[PDB]
């Protein structure tokens, strides 16, 4: 797909499966759902 679709949505998390109509939207559940530090943080 190439710039230029009717609706806007097209940001899906790299993580894991997800939709966010706006982008701020998806950045913060990237943060929030995936912290960048979560991985190696036991806890
Ligand atoms: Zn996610």
């Amino acid at each position: 797909g190439s710039s230029g679709s009717s609706g806007n949505g097209a940001f899906f998390c790299n993580e894991c499966d997800c939709r966010f109509s706006e982008e701020a939207s998806l950045k913060r559940h990237t943060l929030q759902t995936h912290s960048d530090k979560s991985g190696p943080s036991s806890g």
